[PDB]
């Protein structure tokens, strides 16, 4: 069986066979589509783990043209022994690297996957304490940031065991700014991070109470209570936002960090769950310029920018929001490029994603892609992905959502 | 029950309407086809003249639904109607809708149209019953009346004109035009395209049918009308019925020199209206534009008028690299101009901010009174400035309710000429 996808701009038609390998649920049913649901839908038993492990080891050995080899069969034998005797197993380093890369390759929501195979994998499975996690994360940040020449990287902490000894980065990203609810209902800093900022403060963090306070790391090792650590400031590369034409833009006092590093997802490889697996790449500008800066729930700067632009804001059909949004995103890109910090604009990124998609169809038989996420949050139809039909399905290894740690963690101190 | 969350407002709506869905979406629990243009070929009755046990269940379902809608389920009139539809099918292999049922069905096909952001207006739909029509000339008359009513000197009014339903499939009524009013497209000797590239093929059919093209950039195409399965016939819409808006910019006096215009009346005419198993293959319907339809898609798609280059040049933007966002900057100015121009000419238009806000309001109304609102996020989110409209942050459930508007093959792919 085959499924065809068409680009309505180029009329290129691609043929997806890879969807036949999909495993887990999309959330849709035959009569309901949940493609715009953000999160649709304790630890694996021995019986559940065997086939998951087998399928992963089979696909690892197929990828390296060793399917059915003696090494393939001995690895299956060996994996089965550990599951039988220990109720889990340990990945070889090669398998960990392959697994991490393919979870990225399989991330249907990620427009940046043309880069999937160039992923630096830091094996942190020997880590035992939050201090060790901090050290591993600093090394990750420093390597990934690379003085602005950003390099993709992931750091993989020990896998889940009984679900009671989870490693977790409590931060949603490694680098984010604090948010502080004011008594008057206004928010200082990033409103998205108010709750997490409260948790940090409650754990002892002394907040500067500024607009762009880099949050401390809140790191949980082995199911213990999480611990606070300040990322050394010299490792946090930031970009002050200015505009190439509007001299007043710098007066807005905006900055952002260079390193987008997601740390609250779960990496699943062969049925193993890596609950702490921070990964980082580089920014597409609309992430900052459209969502971080202009979401009504985020820094919400449209009004201020439009004011300084002298736009007519009395009516929506003046498209004053649209006009200000473009300029903000111009500023974001100009600023990063001026500081020689890796960034990709949505046009280049979606263009590369189409090339990647077509290549994946050619060499892999498909490429799961979540149109709702792949299309940029501005100027959608002038990017090529808008016109690209996509099939969404869940391949493993995969990155998955997991509950926030403060909702499941049971505290131990006092 | 299924919940949808708005991630900006944290409003959660609980959907039960989806339990009434009838057609496959194309998705499965293993694959999502949400961005496929035509994901499913699941039809409620086979392609041509259904047997009785194929059509009657669909008719019963619709009549049941109609009589439920007016609090008359099981009433004398309801049961008589069932008996009547049963006899009609028994004796003609089809049945005929009452005017009230026709109107109910058309409004509900609109209400059920998951891709339409304009549905807050759904019950304000003028329905023109053209089921007595027999010739392309009569179809032209009906369409002219529709266009004139709908246009209303720029105070646009939503309307649908419904021609005779399909019978055996060899006697189809079709408007071969994809929309009642579109501009021609011409292949130039050098290889470029003049006018609307989407309509090059249709334009060639027209020319081949005897149409004399003026070969300009905005030549309103003739109507190509097919009645009772016969060869289609060309008709020129009276130009006084075709309201057009010259596009100018409130700030850039040079914008008018681009010579752009668009027509006021968006009037889709290639879709199929399905009510109770009956298929109305010619059912042109029209409302009024959301500005982005013109300013983003019509004007700025690469395979349409593709005007970003021209506009950015006149704006003196740096077009060397994508990261100057010169396309995005021109895109906004174009859409400012379109809205400004329609508004200056007192032609109904809605901007994507107002339209998307109305749709969120419509969603809430529908969840409150109806228990759900099928909505296709991929189509509802405007093609520019997505996340600064509320619908971007609105989770949606997409499912297929009947009555409905369906796609159908282009008639030139299926018509055996005479
Ligand atoms: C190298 C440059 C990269 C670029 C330009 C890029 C771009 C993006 C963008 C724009 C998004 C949407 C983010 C949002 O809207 O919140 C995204 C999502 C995502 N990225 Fe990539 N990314 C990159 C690297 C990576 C890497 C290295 C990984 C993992 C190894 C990764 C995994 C993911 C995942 C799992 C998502 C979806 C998150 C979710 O579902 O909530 N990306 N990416
Ligand atoms: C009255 C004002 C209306 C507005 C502002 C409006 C807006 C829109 C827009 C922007 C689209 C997407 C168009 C595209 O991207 O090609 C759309 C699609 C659609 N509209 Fe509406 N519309 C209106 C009236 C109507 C009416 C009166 C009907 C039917 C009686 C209708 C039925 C549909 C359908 C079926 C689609 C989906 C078309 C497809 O799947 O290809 N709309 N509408
Ligand atoms: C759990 N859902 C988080 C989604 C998210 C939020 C965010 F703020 C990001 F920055 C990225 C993201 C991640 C990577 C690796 C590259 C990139 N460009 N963006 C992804
Ligand atoms: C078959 N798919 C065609 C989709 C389509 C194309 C188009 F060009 C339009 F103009 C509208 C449309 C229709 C109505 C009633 C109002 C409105 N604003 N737009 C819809
Ligand atoms: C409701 C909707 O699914 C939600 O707002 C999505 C839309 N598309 C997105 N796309 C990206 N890249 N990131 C997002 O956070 C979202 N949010
Ligand atoms: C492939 C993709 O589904 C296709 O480009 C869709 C995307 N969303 C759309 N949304 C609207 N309103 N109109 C369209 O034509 C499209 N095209
Ligand atoms: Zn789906």
């Amino acid at each position: 069986r085959f499924l065809k996808v068409k680009n309505w701009e180029t009329e290129v038609v691609l043929t997806d066979t890879l969807h036949l390998k999909s495993t887990l649920e999309t959330g849709c049913t035959e009569y309901i589509c949940m493609g715009s649901i953000m999160h649709p839908s304790d630890v694996a038993t021995k019986d559940q783990l065997f086939p998951l492990a087998k399928e992963f080891i089979d696909q690892y050995y197929s990828s390296i043209k060793r399917f059915g080899s003696k090494a393939h069969m001995e690895r299956l034998e060996e994996v089965n022994k550990e599951i039988d005797t220990t109720s889990t197993y340990q990945l070889k380093d090669t398998e960990l690297i392959y697994g991490a890369k393919h979870a990225w390759r399989n991330a249907s929501r990620c427009v940046g996957r043309i880069q999937w195979s160039k992923l630096q994998v830091f094996d942190a499975r020997d880590c035992t304490t939050a201090h060790g996690m901090f050290n591993y994360i600093c090394n990750h940040v420093k390597y990934a940031t690379n003085k602005g020449n950003l390099r993709s990287a992931i750091t993989i902490f020990p896998q889940r065991t009984d679900g009671k000894h989870d490693f977790r980065v409590w931060n949603s990203q490694l680098i984010r700014y604090a948010g502080y609810k004011q008594p008057d209902g206004s928010t200082l800093g990033d409103p998205a991070n108010v709750q997490f900022t409260e948790i940090c403060i409650q754990q002892g963090w002394k907040p500067p109470r500024g607009r762009f306070d880099v949050l401390p790391l809140l790191l949980q090792a082995n199911g213990n209570d999480p611990e606070l650590f300040q990322i050394p400031p010299e490792l946090v590369l930031e970009v002050p936002i200015r505009h190439p034409k509007f001299e007043w833009f710098k007066d807005l006092g905006l900055k952002w960090y260079g390193l987008p590093a997601v740390s609250n997802m779960l990496l699943e490889i062969g049925g193993l769950e890596f609950s702490a697996c921070p990964f980082s790449g580089w920014y597409m500008g609309t992430e900052i310029g459209v969502r971080d800066y202009c979401d009504n729930s985020r820094y919400n700067i449209l009004e201020e920018v439009a004011k300084k632009m002298n736009l007519d804001m009395r009516k929506t059909s003046s498209l004053w929001k649209d006009q200000a949004l473009v300029e903000i995103n111009i500023a974001v890109l100009y600023s990063f490029q001026s500081d020689k910090v890796t960034i990709v604009d949505h046009h280049s990124a979606t263009e590369s994603f189409i090339k990647h998609m077509e290549n994946e169809y050619r060499c892999r038989g498909g490429c799961p892609a979540d149109w709702v996420w792949i299309v940029p949050p501005m100027s959608g139809s002038i990017t090529p992905v808008f016109h690209q039909e996509m099939l969404n399905y869940r391949l493993t290894p995969s990155f998955e959502y997991q509950p926030d740690p403060w909702n499941t963690h049971v505290w131990k101190l006092v």
